[PDB]
Parts: C-alpha cells; sequence; structure tokens
C-alpha cells in the first residue's frame, strides 16, 4: 500500500510518501518526504501554483493508491482558516487529476492510530513513526514528519476497513 | 478591460465576465456569466477539481486581464471559510496556470465603489450592476449578480489606478 501524506498550512507543505507492508504489524518504508516552501516575495497564486505542481509530480512519480490529509478542525472560522483552505485545494486539485482518492483523519485519531491514545503527545507520535519507518533518527523537518504520521495512520485505518474519504 | 468576477463558494460558486468599454462612466457588456454546483454527495476532490476545470477553461478563453475575488469572514459566514479557501485554491491555481493576476475586495469596498458609500444597501450595489451593463432587468441568478458586482468594483478600482492585489 503506497499512501501520500500531506501537512498544509501557511508557509510550508510537508509531503511524504511511504510505502507500506500489506500484512504484519504496521510497518512501512520511507519513499520520499520533501517540505514544499513559499515565497513571501511571490503572489498568493504562485505559492498555491507551485503547491499544485508539486503534490502533481509526487503522485505522478509514486502513484500512490491514497493520499492522505488531516481533517482541519478550527474553534474560528475566519482567514486563517481560508489560507489553510487555499493549500488543501491546491492538494485536491492535483488529486484530482492525478486520479487519487483523498482520505481525511482528525489529529486525535493520528494520535490514537500511531501512539495509542487520543490525548498521546505529538512527541510519541514522532517517536512511533521513527519505529514504524525503521529510521535511526525521526524525520525532520518537523512539517514532513507530520505528513508522515498522517500517511501511517490512513494505513492504519484502512486496513482494519475504517478509511475515511474526504 | 476584460474582467472575470467570482462569488466564492463551495456548494455554489458564481463565475462572470464583463468587457468594460469607452472613456466615460463605468459602461460593461456580459461576456460570460455561469454559477458552477457542486453536492456534498461527491468526493472534495470532485467539487474542487469541477470549479478548477470550470475556472481555468473561463480565464483561457476569454482572456481576462483580472480576476476578482469577493472576501468576506464575519462571524456569520454562508460556508466554512476553510471550504471557501479550497474553492479559492482551485480558484488560484486556475489563474496560475492562465497568467492571470487576481484580486480581493471586501463587501464594504463594493459598496463604496457602486453604491458611493460603505454603508450603502445591497440592492442599491444590484441596480448600479443592472445600470451598468445597460439591462433593463439586473441579472440572475443572485450567485452570478454577486459575481458581477465584484468584477465591475476591480474595474471602478482599476481604472482609479487602486486596484487590490490579492
Ligand atoms: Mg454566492
Amino acid at each position: 500500500m503506497v499512501v501520500a501524506g500531506i501537512d498544509p498550512g501557511i508557509t510550508h507543505l510537508g509531503l511524504g510518501v511511504v510505502a507500506v507492508e500489506g500484512k504484519g504489524a504496521l510497518k512501512a518504508r520511507l519513499l520520499h518526504g520533501e517540505v514544499v516552501k513559499t515565497s513571501p516575495q511571490e503572489p498568493a497564486k504562485e505559492r498555491v501554483g507551485r503547491i499544485h505542481a508539486r503534490v502533481l509530480e509526487v503522485l505522478h512519480r509514486f502513484r500512490p493508491e491514497a493520499v492522505a490529509v488531516e481533517e482541519q478542525f478550527f474553534y474560528r472560522q475566519n482567514e486563517l482558516a481560508y489560507k489553510v483552505g487555499w493549500a488543501l485545494g491546491a492538494v485536491l486539485v492535483a488529486a484530482f487529476e492525478a486520479g487519487v482518492p483523498v482520505y481525511a483523519y482528525g489529529p486525535m485519531q493520528v494520535k490514537q492510530a500511531l501512539a495509542g491514545h487520543g490525548h498521546a503527545a505529538k512527541e510519541e507520535v514522532a517517536l512511533m513513526v521513527r519505529g514504524i519507518l525503521g529510521l535511526k533518527e525521526a524525520p525532520r523537518p518537523s512539517h514532513l514528519a507530520d505528513a508522515l504520521a498522517i500517511a501511517l495512520t490512513h494505513a492504519f485505518y484502512a486496513r482494519m476497513g475504517t478509511a475515511k474519504p474526504l
């Protein structure tokens, strides 16, 4: 199971791809990791355009069966949420064009899947991702690490028949 | 002066194109009008993919010099700011690909441009749009009418040399 995970946001976009074992305990190989960066010196449409281009390239190169993103919750819907939405919109256009389905999981679902319970610390999730990927050191930077956590979260729920389409 | 206007939304997205003409009072011809509709029965990527497709075709075909969008982030919102963000992401990707600069205006700026002051009734804006376009009756449907108001708001500021890049 090849899964792309993505972590959007304002200035960075984490983009990772893992190949998960079809059987046994949750275990995966890291195929790709990057962070798409933005420039304050380019128009908004350039930032979003770059995200689309990079996501499409990764979807093309690795042909994942799924794209996984965080199900974003906001206490307040405002311009901040709107701008995170721009980045996800670019991801969705790429997924549409590449023919890859998209799934979303809440932050507590990630914590539960990777560190055992919904109140687990982000640090414990990071350590478990390191373990699942068989890595000497945990992935850096945090944006990439978060994208990988979401990809592995999808794989976990997909295996037990509870994947969550977006 | 060819301008595309967008009334953003995920379930409904208004998309209009006007050609502003002459050396006098604001006057325009309607070149194109549509409302893109998407449903919560559909995957997010299909909804956003449709919006991107319809907007990009219009940008390619009509060669506007500008795409103008309304922005509003009051507490009450017709659709979640996050999801309106998805739609805007699609618009931005389209504008990036077509090489058309993007501009944004709030309801106060629309009212100032088309009705003379920031507290004018929406109905006064609607009446002015009808007048500028030389129409007996105001354009329909409502999402299209709102998109046209945004396009003409941009045209007004553009003529003044005070347009507002996104
Ligand atoms: Mg509308």
